[PDB]
């Protein structure tokens, strides 16, 4: 050994390493800025937009008696100038837009980086023992002292750092030596005191020699070829062999349950409902039962994969709605309701049917049909049209009951609804598989229009009763207004998202207090609804939640458009819809 005061130690490719190349940080924050801002300018525009401003500002800078180097404000300002005049912000002064701007690139870093474990014993041995050597890092970067004070908190070793130099907070660097230069004038440090030790030649060995410091260069030819292999794979608007990767994953999934492949338009849903939430500006957002329990967990799950920490991070709930619970307290009054949503669908049914759609109570069923004189349980071919109807329609038994039951049902949901802590001011935030979002219009009706709805479906094929404040989109596919690209695929053989995403519970019915006063969803409990999930279809679920774990790996923490390979996934979705083999037709029939 020597004798050292003082090791500097550089930061990045030193103690610190990334999962991507170091350019595809900005390229990643490039796409969530894009996402972020409305999708006004691409994720390759916003990126090209950094590149001309970063290296502005480094021969700016340079010949201002400064040296090549940009502190990260001064990229803010500038993209805060294009943002404003080519109003792509509203509503946002400079230090918010500084705010969303630092927190996705802070949440970028987190998601890749990790410290070296060489490192971790290393300067473990440093602070341990008896001898008291004190640890600076230097190190040029563009990023506030602050922000790597966070990082290394985050990572757990600022307990053992003393001192974080960056260029960037006075704009001097270690290839310039002039903040060298700086760190030992300040801190009165006698050269041959120091150890530097780091990757770069030229700023963490050369320089260092000359200023009089002891240096050690440690190799990195194995992290910068990781690095060389993922950049001839990950640009800034395609992944090389994405297709083939996809496929090659799609093949080996087959066999784990059946149907397990459309595990892969669920997280294209999934990936692209993120994008349009947060475009859309959503902080909170519903889940309906029961279809929406499986959808709600892949998009929690997702969320954690992508490492949304402190920004682009949306509140889920699970809103417990069923056709039946949501109809009743969103009808007219008597006098103006016709139930033609009721009767586009069913014309066939009985009073039992007709009074449980309308949600009405056993008693009131029992004290109807024994007022009335007529068979709860007979069927009628046109119940719109039938005697039964007319004799209910007219009964002041039936009148009192309706106006009862629909005020109260329409109080004790709203109550039910103001136990989630959303303010429905900005919006309503609705998601489902759907088809038609009959629920949706339900609910709309509910508040008499004073709450905008939004609706997101997997899949859309009926627009229903969309008007302005009551709107819907189709995520995977849609038919409003017009078809979209792969409409036919993902249509043929719907029914399988229906059967895969079952929930674990029973189907909601009424709404009413507990002891208390805080409203209780009463379920109605079908033993063969909870067999089908328990011993088949929470399998599947959790057998499914695995391979969308590893297509987190591989489409999480990216710069891409996942539109843009919609085909890719069209084409995943038929392979077994066109052509599904053997047993999988039996499974499709048992439930
Ligand atoms: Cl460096
Ligand atoms: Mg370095
Ligand atoms: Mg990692």
């Amino acid at each position: 050994f020597d004798e050292y005061e003082y090791v500097f130690f550089d930061i990045f490719d030193t103690i610190l390493l990334r999962n991507v190349y170091p350019e595809y940080t900005k390229m990643i924050w490039s796409k969530r800025m894009s996402v972020q801002f409305g999708d006004k300018l691409t994720a390759e525009e916003v990126y090209q937009l950094r590149s001309e401003i970063e290296a502005r500002l480094c021969i700016e800078n340079e010949q201002s008696g400064k040296d090549k180097e940009f502190h990260y404000m001064q990229l803010i300002e500038q993209l805060y100038r294009y943002f404003i005049t080519k109003k792509i912000i509203s509503d946002l002064s400079i230090q918010s837009f500084y705010d969303i701007c630092i927190n996705i690139e802070t949440d970028v870093e987190i998601g890749v980086q990790y410290v070296d474990p060489h490192w971790l014993e290393l300067v473990k041995h440093i602070k341990s023992d008896s001898r008291k050597i004190k640890v600076f890092c230097v190190s040029d970067f563009y990023l506030p002292k602050a922000t790597l004070y966070s990082l290394f908190d985050y990572h757990g070793i600022l307990r053992y750092v003393d001192e974080i130099y960056v260029s960037s907070e006075i704009l001097l660097t270690k290839k310039s030596g002039r903040l060298f230069d700086f760190i030992l004038e300040l801190h009165k440090i006698a050269p041959s005191n120091v150890l530097m030790v780091g990757d770069n030649e030229i700023s963490d060995y050369k320089v260092p020699i000359e200023k009089g410091m002891k240096a050690y260069l440690i190799d990195r030819t194995k992290q910068f070829n990781k690095y060389a292999e993922h950049e001839r794979i990950h640009k800034i608007n395609t992944i090389v062999g994405i297709e083939s990767q996809l496929i090659k994953m799609a093949n080996d999934f087959r066999k784990i349950t059946p149907f397990h492949n459309i595990i892969f338009s669920l997280f294209y849903f999934i990936k692209k409902l993120h994008e349009t939430l947060v475009n859309r500006g959503v902080k909170d957002v519903f889940f309906l039962s029961r279809e929406g329990e499986y959808l709600k967990k892949l998009f929690d799950i997702y969320q954690g994969q992508e490492g949304f920490r402190n920004i682009q991070t949306i509140n889920t709930h699970y809103l417990l709605v069923s056709r039946k619970a949501t109809y009743l307290p969103s009808l007219k009054p008597i006098e103006s309701e016709t139930f033609n949503i009721l009767f586009r669908q069913y014309r066939k049914i009985s009073a039992y049917d007709f009074l449980s759609s309308i949600n009405f109570t056993s008693d009131a069923m029992n004290l109807l049909s024994t007022e009335l004189a007529f068979d709860l349980q007979r069927v009628e071919d046109d119940f719109p049209t039938s005697s039964t109807f007319q004799k209910l329609m007219k009964s002041d038994t039936f009148r009192n009951i309706y106006e009862r039951e629909r005020n109260e049902q329409n109080r004790l949901f709203k109550k039910y609804v103001d136990q989630f802590n959303v303010d429905l001011t900005n919006g309503m935030h609705i998601v489902d598989v759907g088809w038609k979002g009959t629920i949706q219009d339900n609910l709309f009706n509910i508040y008499n229009g004073e709450v905008s709805v939004f609706g997101y479906y997997l899949g859309i094929v009926a627009a229903g009763e969309m008007r302005p404040g009551n709107d819907k989109q189709g995520i995977l596919f849609s038919s409003i207004p017009v078809m979209s690209s792969y409409f036919g695929v993902f249509n043929e053989n719907r029914a399988i998202y229906e059967v895969l995403l079952g929930a674990s519970h029973g189907s909601a019915e009424r709404y009413n207090f507990n002891e208390s006063g805080k409203i209780i969803v009463e379920t109605s409990k079908n033993q063969r609804e909870f067999e089908i999930y328990k011993n088949i279809v929470q399998h599947t679920q959790q057998a499914m939640e695995q391979s969308f774990i590893e297509l987190c790996s591989v489409l999480c923490k990216k710069s891409i458009d996942i539109s843009k390979y919609l085909e890719i996934f069209a084409k995943i979705h038929a392979e077994f819809i066109l052509n599904p083999n053997k047993q999988e037709l039996q499974f499709f029939d048992k439930l």
